[PDB]
């Protein structure tokens, strides 16, 4: 019962829900099993925060 | 042994020398711990290849 929403809420990325669901980041693993260039492509050209998600994406260890 | 040019040339980043040297990616480690946002911010907004560098970036171990 994953909820990337609860995660994006911490990384203030409420505008990355329908964006992540498209790229496939609605899981607590997909983000941990992906890259950052995927986010930017996901539809988040917003340079900067993108780097944050990069680190947050790793927030998952398992 | 700073020769990222050899590696950047293998990934096709001939136009990332003065860019990498700016951020400090002229080492076989700096890029080993860099992100896509770091590259895009480095001066490579070129969406796409960025992901490649992100992958090759990991090409570095020790």
């Amino acid at each position: 019962l994953p909820f990337v929403q609860l995660f994006l809420e911490e990384i203030g990325c409420t505008q990355y829900l329908d964006s992540f669901i498209q790229c496939n980041l609605v899981t607590e693993e997909e983000i941990k099993y992906l890259d950052k260039d995927i986010l930017i492509a996901l539809g988040v050209n917003k340079i900067g925060d993108r780097l944050k998600i990069l680190r947050k994406s790793k927030s998952f260890q398992r």
